[PDB]
């Protein structure tokens, strides 16, 4: 019968068949079935995988495991949960690509409209630029500088950390007081020990300054003065010419100089051997003063200006006889000069009556000497006789 | 006749062949048109989208708005415009997945041959490990530490802050000065206030400390000397022994020590209690010396070296009557001692004749006198008569 | 015999057939072969690479060099080292996006079980959101501020740098001491100059500043003293009643003050005008004090408290003949007021006679004078005899 396919005309075929060579086509291919081809396939321009309800996906087969071949298969999936009635409605579009055992990364849209691109792992691109904001929630590290055009801000309580060699240097705000600390030598990420380098009160700002300090080129204190515990050297510079050397703007000022060599001290003034002698009525010692004997000593000034200032010398003894002696001058802005070095009258060097006017209290010559009630001489008191106009003896 | 399709040789066929049944193939299949499968799809290795003038792609359809289906149907393209005549022609080779709305991603090879990774919205990694540089132009947030083998450097006039309890501290470079600063309590992120505990001149280097200062374990100014406004208290160690302590290095110097107990200062001199007297013919007042009264006092050391050192004691009174005496000493380092005190003379305490070996003005008692020109007694001048060899005695009224 | 085909029945197609009109299918198509088609392709939900021993990949064409062509070719390739290509055996499952030249990118799980995703270039997000760790091996910067809630540690010995205007300032911890430094003027990243601001000594945390130190609100030592090179301004505040004021708190110590006006140096002691006399008896010389002369003059004050003080008064000279004198006081806590200034006794400014209760050397008077040896006038000396109860003359 007519039970075979007409070759011109618009024909349904019942039978299965198996065409053995290559089948071409030059008009669409529509099927409402499946299609598999054991070898390659290609199209031109697009490939479109269509929904009809459920997500659609691409899958990339692992095959047996030889060569290149992957150790799980892999997928490409488009889908959302917007429309699915759970609890995550959120997910408006998914692209995502994984394996049997996870996703590898996706990337979605989110109902607000918003992009996410989520990696489950770790991103290692060769370099890295953002144009939005950065939020890391672990540890980093970085090979190299690190500049900002904003502010550094640590929460931390230590704060900024300097490690070079042996030790770490840090900054500690300890919400009461900032610290400049430092490490045990080869702790350089750990704790500080026990050294107070500097550290600021955060309420009142005043610095402390813990394991001594050192100042070059001068220390202005503008306003609540200076206590020292527990000694002062004001050292002042000693030059050959101390004797006679002008104050200067740099001199002024509170300082002594220990003159130890005799070329200069032998131009300043000795001290003076004291010589005892002893009141031959009283019984009681006096001292007069011998021979002059330069000596080492000291040179203090005092005086903060070019017109207030003076100076003590102050010799110290260095041989078994040698005695203190005190000398002070004044400098004289107006007449270019220091005053001559004049004697501290003291116990140890007191004035002489030659040095004051005054007369001997022993084998004393004077001019002239007027006695208004009695002379005694030994046992006779001669007393004004002014009835016979003259002067009455009197033995007692 | 030839109206129907033979089994054996090349057959074109002219009619649209509807198969109702499965279709095996053992060769190729080779078509100048479309496909369309109403069911999935398979092949073996390798799909391969070709180019005949236009990118390619792949569509993904979003289908019903029902179930796990996607709210935008999406694709991947594959194309340029190194080729295409634009203002740009430096995306040579794009590879870009994206929505109706816009792209999500992109990967891309420059013209330059350099690739870039582009995301349109948040990167969402758990481990970050870059090779190369980064730039960030937005904030930056770490939820630990921050290590860098490099410098930090900011760019910023407030530059580095430390946060913690109620305040901020940070350094601030304004360009003519570097200050380190603080905030108000509370104020932890914002400005500084009115403190300035320490600053550094950018020019000069010169540091001001703003806020007071103490200092533990001594200073030393090496050079430039130092100026105080307005008083220095430089407070000596005091101990039990100050009348009799050997100098040490670590005492010498200048200090004043206000010697207040009694076991100490009566152990120093004393003042004197004096007593006013009044010259017979003058009518002027004298003070003559009496009693040494123990009294607390000011001790104050001078000189720098264990060769170079003196001190001065200066009593001062507690009780109605008392008096003020200074009082000087030196060390004496080939000694190994202090000099005994002396008694400074002043108008306070003055010299007595005693102390000189001057006679009294009054009341006196001496040896031998010699009188060379007249010694008056009442109205009676006695005077040398040398050629009498003896002396002669006129009244004088 | 028939050699067409079925209608109907089951049947093997032996020729190649040339389909002009469009192919409609309702079952499945199975090919052990492959597939082209010059135009495009579709299919529902899904699509499958299949791999039976090469890895399955996606080839996106880059067709004639125009319009809006890639240069080159791409892939997606799904493939792995686990099971053989060389000497690394840790690429388990690749999924590998790429073209001619290289991978662009790549997302792996690695034998750990380990995700990466690698981008073999430039990574440009927008924001950057990361819930682990961050290493950068690169230079980085940041356009705003960076906060961390840790500490920020840096390796390098110029560890944070403050760069604002002409100059960089500078931590620079170079394992010896550490450092607060300036650069030159517009040398901002790089090296310090010649300024040594501040440094810390790592060992014992001394601290040195090495160009002035200026101080507001007070200084105090605790310990340890004061060494100064080379002098000590120490300048008392000068008040219109320094004269009688009594000392504060903020006034106690040390200090010097030029009191050079006369409203104020009026109050104060003046010098003494002195006249050399000669004694005639010896020729030795003594001072004669005569008017007091009132003169500007320094005055400085010692001791620490309120009950330890003391006061010393210079005066200095101004005009040609002006003399220098010296004058002391000592602050009496109890009477509530300073002693009366009372003159230093020195070689420049003796006592009198009149001072110290003495007999002048010369053209005396007084009341009564006992003689117990001789008294001589002239040459004649007067002394005592018993035998007739007054006294004998006796020639020298």
């Amino acid at each position: 019968p007519s039970q075979f396919i007409r070759r011109d005309i618009a024909q349904t075929v019942n039978g299965s068949l198996t065409l053995t060579q290559q089948t071409n086509l030059s008009a669409p291919l529509v099927s409402s079935s499946t299609g598999e081809f054991g070898g390659s396939l290609a199209a031109n321009r697009t490939f479109t995988i269509r929904n009809t309800g459920a997500p659609t996906s691409i899958v990339f087969e692992k095959g047996p495991a030889s060569g290149a071949n992957p150790a799980q298969s892999m997928s490409i999936r488009v889908w959302g949960n917007q429309f699915g009635g759970g609890s995550d409605t959120t997910r408006s579009t998914v692209f995502e690509v994984g394996d049997d055992t996870s996703h590898h990364f996706y990337s979605q849209r989110n109902k607000d409209g918003n992009i996410a691109f989520n990696i489950n792992g770790t991103v290692m691109p060769i370099n890295i630029n953002a144009s939005g904001l950065m939020n890391v929630n672990g540890t980093a590290t970085f090979g190299r500088s690190v500049t900002a055009n904003g502010e550094f801000i640590s929460k931390s309580a230590n704060a900024f950390r300097a490690i070079n060699g042996d030790y770490g240097f840090f900054i500690r705000n300890d919400a009461s007081n900032t610290y400049f600390l430092l490490t045990a030598a080869g702790d350089q990420t750990g704790g500080f020990n026990g050294l107070r380098p500097l550290l600021i009160n955060n309420q009142s700002g005043q610095i402390t300054i813990g394991e001594g300090l050192i100042i070059a080129k001068g220390v202005t204190i503008n306003s609540g003065g200076l206590t020292v515990n527990s000694r002062i050297r004001s050292q002042g510079t000693k030059t050959s010419d101390l004797y006679t050397r002008a104050p200067t703007s740099d001199t002024v000022g509170f300082w002594s100089i220990d003159i130890n060599d005799s070329a200069t001290y032998n131009q300043f003034p000795g001290y003076f051997k004291m010589v005892e002698k002893t009141n031959e009525v009283t019984g009681l010692p006096y001292l007069e003063r011998g021979e002059e004997v330069k000596s080492p000593g000291t040179l203090t000034q005092f005086g903060n200006t070019l017109d207030s200032l003076y100076q003590d010398w102050i010799t110290y003894p260095t041989t078994p006889e040698a005695r203190t002696t005190r000398w002070t001058r004044t400098w004289q802005k107006t007449k270019n000069s220091w005053s001559s070095f004049v004697q501290v009258f003291d116990g140890g060097n007191p004035p002489q009556p030659s040095d004051i006017g005054a007369l001997p209290s022993d084998n004393a010559t004077m001019g002239n000497l007027t006695i208004r009630d009695f002379l005694r001489i030994g046992n006779v008191r001669i007393v004004p006789d002014p009835v016979n106009k003259t002067v009455k003896f009197e033995w007692v």
